[PDB]
């Protein structure tokens, strides 16, 4: 998270842009449940999470695409 966040900042510099956009996304069934999604854009990529139930989970699962995408 913390990590997340930052080396994504690290990257944005080490490649020119301008800091990573978070965004966060809902979708809530008729009986129960609410599962966010979280996106994160870095260049002119959204990088978008898994979707889960609790915000820290997509807000990383949203920042482990956005760091393993530019790995490779």
């Amino acid at each position: 998270h913390g990590l997340c966040k930052n080396l994504l900042q690290e990257y944005a510099q080490k490649m020119n842009y301008a800091i990573p956009l978070y965004q966060c996304q809902k979708v809530e069934t008729l009986g129960r449940v609410t599962q966010f999604t979280c996106t994160v854009e870095i260049g002119g990529i959204k990088y978008t999470g898994a979707a889960t139930r609790t915000k820290k989970d997509a807000e990383i699962s949203a920042g482990r695409t956005a760091l393993l995408a530019i790995q490779s």
